[PDB]
């Protein structure tokens, strides 16, 4: 249902957002490691960010060519012919950096080595000195952002196929076929790397308000306005333990609300009473700080602290470090949404 031109328009918007993400990664997250030569060697940086810089250069070059092509496209053509933009680059093996990148970032021991780099002497303190939120963003959000190049390059393979099938110009079609061919090595190479179980789980990990109303409907004792009257999207739904509370609360995370409920699944109700599976306990408005907490003999491990306006802090605990990571990823992203 999409024309060749729609795909190109969609792609230009995608690569512009992507380029912005690469910039964020380079100027905001990576620059501080590069700046502290004493704490991180060239390799340390290399082991975390890989070919990120080359990929950024390739991307700006790709978008630039595509932009000129479009502007220089007269009414004589059925659609701008971008086949050549891709073919010229693929012929110079310009996409090779992505295979190397994917290999470095999706290696099985990536995260462990990443953490060791953040926990070695003076590292955590240096990251905190960069500014509020940097240490948390680096630890729980950066590893997700670092996957962006993989998603982006994988989509290229699919994009080129669709363009080839939809091209209305024989010369353009030919260029596309050639680009596809010249990229077969990079593709099978990335394919092997991405199909391994761990990588596959990681990629899957970071991959109509009917749901919002369906969720409120199933929550008893609602307070304040509707979910739709302050939220625009649904982020997460998991389980956590409130340090101090008696029962593990089920939680619905929206961009505007973190709803903490109690599960009454299967428990008896009086006739005429609500049949909703959950009971509202805490309704938190997302527009305040989020702090990380170290494990405590207090039985609470994999915990973090939420700080509300003029309210008392609340501490939650997750079932594992993996669960805590998913929550901090979403929560930290929400707190610094303006930057991210």
């Amino acid at each position: 249902e999409q024309t060749y031109y729609d795909l190109v328009k969609a792609f230009m918007a995608e690569i512009r957002q992507y380029i912005r993400e690469l910039n964020l990664i380079i100027k905001v997250f990576r620059e501080p490691f590069v700046s502290n030569s004493k704490l991180f060697s060239a390799n340390d940086v290399e082991n975390i960010f890989s070919r990120i810089v080359d990929i950024h250069e390739l991307s700006v070059k790709l978008l630039g060519h595509i932009e000129d092509t479009v502007e220089m496209t007269d009414e004589g053509s059925p659609h701008p012919l971008v086949g050549s933009c891709f073919e010229d680059l693929a012929e110079e093996l310009a996409f090779d950096p992505y295979e190397s990148y994917a290999r470095d970032i999706l290696r099985p021991g990536f995260h462990d080595r990443f953490l060791s780099q953040l926990s070695k002497p003076g590292a955590a303190l240096y990251l905190q000195s960069i500014g509020e939120g940097f240490k948390e963003a680096v630890q729980y959000v950066l590893p997700r952002l670092l996957l962006a190049p993989v998603y982006h390059c994988l989509h290229y393979f699919e994009l080129l196929k669709q363009l080839e099938e939809k091209s209305e110009d024989q010369e353009d079609k030919e260029c596309l076929k050639q680009a596809i061919t010249a990229l077969l090595n990079v593709q099978s190479g990335m394919e092997k790397i991405c199909s391994k179980s761990l990588a596959k789980r990681r990629l899957s990990e970071s991959a109509a308000i009917k749901k919002m109303n369906e969720i409120q409907k199933n929550i008893d004792g609602w307070e304040g306005k509707d979910i739709g009257q302050c939220c625009n999207e649904f982020i997460m739904e998991g389980t956590l333990t409130r340090v101090g509370a008696k029962h593990e609360r089920h939680i619905f995370l929206f961009d505007g609300l973190m709803i903490c409920c109690k599960s009454n699944h299967g428990q008896p109700r009086l006739p005429g009473a609500s049949n909703a599976e959950y009971r509202l306990k805490e309704k938190f408005f997302m527009r305040k700080v989020q702090i990380n907490d170290k494990d405590d003999t207090n039985e609470y491990k994999h915990a973090f602290e939420i700080i509300l306006k003029d309210e008392n802090s609340v501490i939650f605990s997750a079932k594992s470090a993996e669960e805590k990571n998913n929550w901090m990823a979403a929560l930290i992203s929400l707190q610094y949404r303006s930057t991210l």
